[PDB]
């Protein structure tokens, strides 16, 4: 076992600090140090460290939420990389959770008798509770173009709030569209109304109405 | 494939936050990070880090735009590093973006039936797109230096609002003489009428000025 | 001997002069910087640095403390990693201080007449005086959430105060429950009064309460 | 041909931000990026990047005005070793400037047909350049101690002013002492004229007066 | 010879600016930048960049003091690692100042003509040197715990203070204890006075006073 360089969880840790846990910036970093498969060890100490005592307990809550997951889909197939094809490699929750005899709190012993499809399963399980604690902790109905507001601060914060919110997919960009049109000041209202062509996409009215904007 | 550093990307991140899109130090830097021909996968994922929401959808936009530009010509010359000589090599806008078979999603699979001449059209037509957005994202004949404000402070404000307008090259240098002269509150504007020599060039102005500038 | 980095040092010092004594980043990191074992010499100046004059002689204290702790042990057992079989290498609290005679200000020769024992005794003792110092130099019962605080940030605030205290391991999810009833102004507590299911956990109330918080 | 590091770049250029042009850190980190002989683009697009538009446009014209005296030196002397033996090797200005034919915007045939003389022709012309416009782009005698300023800090500021200044270099010490002793508000003036023994060094008054100064 | 960093010196000149020249972690970085032997040039530039002018200045007096007093024990001793045997041998202050005959702004020249000894001379001369410039250029008995001030603050303000003074090293402690009994707004004063424990140490004051304190 190797442990994680603390100057790399320094840095991790202070981009959580600014930029929060959301921001695609810190679920790259994430992604970043959540490269090599982790021993359970590492990625609770990593997640003690970056993250708040409350964010803390939520992505504990959330990872056993998902392990749990994992553990039913074991159960419904032996192939999985984490079992064997005998009952005796059968892999419990205490095994994943570094809870297992011969690994509570002794990482040489944990990278001993972990699998690598242990080690992954487990990685994928605390990467996605990542991401919904992330997506949990910190309306765009309610977003309107201030008088003295620029329209790509506008443009910005209205598809921030519409992306990472409950919409599907598949229907973020008509109400990017007619959030464009029914708020953002009846000056940009009036400029979008009459194009004289027809924009379908959210990029598209942004480059019109930067062209055609009133210079102020 | 091998991905681009979490750290570099970081750093390029915040580079775009505090000097903005448009400094000679930010597009320096993003030449550096398109030194090397990356994959659809690695420019998409940059520009999602790098740039917010309402840049990176331009950004998309004026991708595609310059990628169907490069299509063209492509199919306008059957010699293109990206074809080849038979019609069965012609290279379609889903190969371009990484939206063809065996490559959605996989930046493997990609790496793997891309082209060098395929990467290295797709990264110029990213750069140009880059060049465009930061062009459009965020007025010269209206700048007058301030009461208080010194000269050299005033003449970078005008140099720099005229060389990122939508003038062509050959008239900014009169552009920037003249507005020095009929600008420039009137204790500059008698400095420069009463030059012994003839200045003929801003930095022969700037220079003269900041000789002969009243200290104060 | 090789002396640490100053970087590595300075580092640390502003680490601890940003974050305080008691963060965990900065525990972790002084884990880091206690990893191979250090000669009294190397601690004693590490101290110096990055402690105030006031935690250093608290330190200095402890320290001391905690090393008369780990003589008696010594003294009670023969077969200490720090002593040997015979009673000529029994070791006084003046080798350990690296006060003992050959060593007094001369690392070379402290590093030559020591036992790695010993070392790795005088650096887990310098470990436990730092926590010791952190725990004493910067309200539970007393904290309320504020009519325009946040419920994160309130949870974040009770968790810190409840575990940076002096209760037991086994009492602080209760105290943090029962805190989060009777605190966290009226609306949250019948939120949290009228919940369906039972709450056995602050991670799970947190969830409920992130869930079906009044959006304002 | 090599580039310059786009990190080390962007250090220098923020260095530039803060510090200014004239602070004798800024012009030691400008000759360690200036150490190895560099061609005439990369210089060129360092200075574009590091200086704003209307200094990038003084050095434009020192650079060339150092240049022309390095040329008439070299037709002065046919030894130049940018020059050859014959007259086929003289260098015109069109090849230092990096204007001459297969030269221009094409680093790597630059660096082809350059010579070593050459390239540190240019170099020096360039340091030389950044020196006069660093003295020219941002007065002694008006510089008194304020009622609530500090000694040290009176201190650096003259000496700051007089040595960056019009003043010859042999004139410097009498005259930062004979302002010492004029300026330095009255209590200060008689400290220093009731000195038993004769101060003859801006450093020898410093120390006495710093020694004997009226702790307030 | 090899020229330090610029790297270095560029984050030991902005250490020196934020944290001073007193701080231990500046005498950290300085004797770390100080720990192979420097030529007289480097020790020059080193201390020219670094310190402002005035501090310059006094660093240049007390140096050529302290190279003074080295001379005279050198021509008190002809063994000294800068000596020879011979008279011939004998180091005149113009070869320690490199101001002697084939060193004057040559460091290469400096660097063969020079002995190890006189290095290593030359550069425990400037961290003495340095030690007093900074002992000099930026009172204990007036130092009082404000009303709403902390304890920790005022213990750190008032070691602080008194161990950068003109005490003896073996008056600190009792002045510190008499300071933390009178000083020390009279609830501490009052704590410390009911003390059934005789406090000896100011490190068993600051723990018993931060046990037994009023929480407000």
């Amino acid at each position: 076992w190797t442990p994680l360089e603390p100057k790399l969880i320094t840095r991790l840790a202070d981009t959580v600090r600014t930029k929060g846990l959301r921001s695609p910036i810190t679920m790259a970093e994430v992604e970043a140090l959540m490269s090599s498969p982790l021993l359970p060890h590492d990625v609770t100490n990593l997640m003690r460290v970056i993250l708040g005592p409350a964010p803390y307990a939520l992505w504990m809550d959330a990872w056993g939420v998902q392990l749990q997951t994992v553990i039913a889909a074991a159960t419904r197939d032996p192939r999985h990389p984490a079992n064997g094809q005998g009952r005796g490699e059968r892999t419990n929750l205490n095994r994943l959770k570094g809870l297992a005899d011969g690994m509570v709190g002794n990482p040489q012993g944990q990278a001993a008798l972990l699998r690598p499809g242990e080690l992954v399963a487990i990685t994928a399980s605390a990467l996605q509770a990542f991401r919904e604690v992330a997506r949990l902790a910190e309306p765009w109905a309610d977003i309107m173009q201030g008088p003295s507001e620029s329209f790509v601060d506008f443009a910005n914060r209205l598809i921030k709030a519409v992306e990472g919110s409950d919409l599907p997919p598949s229907a973020r960009a008509p109400v990017i569209i007619d959030c464009f049109r029914q708020k953002s000041q009846p000056d940009i209202q009036q400029l979008i109304r009459t194009a004289p062509s027809t924009l379908t996409t959210p990029g598209e009215i942004i480059k019109y109405v930067l062209d055609r904007q009133k210079t102020a």
